């Protein structure tokens, strides 16, 4: 797992901050150019503390599948004059399946800390915060209030966001290539 | 940093559990036989929770250097019939500087959790939790309660015991070889 954490430090000190709204504090990772993704469930409103600096929302999609069911993203245009390094190459094209992962937390509760979660297996369909959910990707692993944000990779792979769990697992969703255009 | 991680998480697998004691919970490293270490303010009592188990403290020596000083080490012999794989060998003589370190964490409020702190400096004196203390290594990372206990590592060496912070900067005592007979 040791390439795995040096990606994860790497892929953390270049595209990722972190973020209050008014719903609470999340690890945010920036894709490319000027637009992130957080939680759904962030509720990113017109405005954003990032790094404790308000920030602009250009633009807020929430993600849904064809059969217009839950993903459980929101991508968001920022408004700055900084870009992200392009993190595209790294997505995806479909859920990935990885034996060994790391999941990556930036907030105030978790400075940079790292967790190796083990086996990430395709979960896909979840009844999540009540709502039904595709694309999940699921870890053993204790995960808490404070880790949603929270970034899953191997060694080159940003395989999803963490968004959910239930006291035993926790769950990403699959940041997917194609998400973004 | 990638063999520190990969040394880190094998570390805190095979030697390390979470202590509760009427003080609070901590990360508890066991060095060899049955002998294991805490902050010394953890004041650990006749009785441990360890693992959520109850274990005798067979004796518990609170470390001071010649001077009488503030070392910040209680060393306990567990009443239990398992062993603690040996990692004296992992000790250095002397306090050990570092560019890149682990610090590794075990708790229910931070279940494997590791940080890289960066750089440790050897530090020696500092006024902590208003006691005089020497044999400090200190790192510029932002670390809280909940993390004391935590093992401070880097590729092949267990340098210290995470034992304090001011908000800005952490701090661990050495885990020197001869302190372990
Ligand atoms: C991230 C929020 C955060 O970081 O806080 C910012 C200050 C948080 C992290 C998970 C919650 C507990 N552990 C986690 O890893 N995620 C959520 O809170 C998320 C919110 C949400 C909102 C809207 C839509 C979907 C999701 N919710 C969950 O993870 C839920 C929490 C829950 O209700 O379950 C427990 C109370 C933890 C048991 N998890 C969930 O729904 O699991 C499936 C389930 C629940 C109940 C019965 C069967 C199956
Ligand atoms: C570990 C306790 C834990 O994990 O809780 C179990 C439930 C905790 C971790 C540090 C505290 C805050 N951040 C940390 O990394 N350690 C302590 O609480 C430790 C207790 C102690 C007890 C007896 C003897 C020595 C130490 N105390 C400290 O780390 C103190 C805390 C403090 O008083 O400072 C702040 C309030 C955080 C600012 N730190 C300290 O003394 O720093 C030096 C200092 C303080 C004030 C002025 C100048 C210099």
């Amino acid at each position: 797992m040791g390439p795995a954490f040096e990606f994860a430090v790497a892929m953390m000190k270049r595209n990722s901050s972190t973020v209050k709204t008014e719903y609470g504090e999340f690890t945010m990772l920036g894709i490319y150019d000027r637009w992130a993704v957080l939680p759904r469930h962030a509720k990113p409103g017109p405005t954003i503390l990032m790094n404790d600096q308000e920030v602009g929302v250009l633009d807020a999609k929430e993600l849904v599948d064809k059969d217009g069911t839950n993903l459980e993203l929101t991508l968001l245009k920022l408004n700055r004059n900084e870009k992200f390094r392009d993190i595209r190459g790294f997505l995806a094209k479909e859920e990935v399946e990885v034996n060994e992962a790391v999941l990556a937390i930036n907030t105030s509760k978790f400075p940079n800390m790292y967790i190796p979660v083990g086996q990430v297996t395709e979960y896909g369909f979840l009844n999540l915060g009540g709502t039904p959910t595709k694309r999940m990707l699921m870890y053993n692993f204790p995960t808490r209030a404070g880790q949603c944000g929270g970034v899953l990779m191997s060694t080159g792979k940003v395989l999803g966001i963490h968004v959910g769990g239930n006291g035993h697992q926790g769950f990403s969703a699959a940041l997917l290539k194609h998400y973004f255009n």
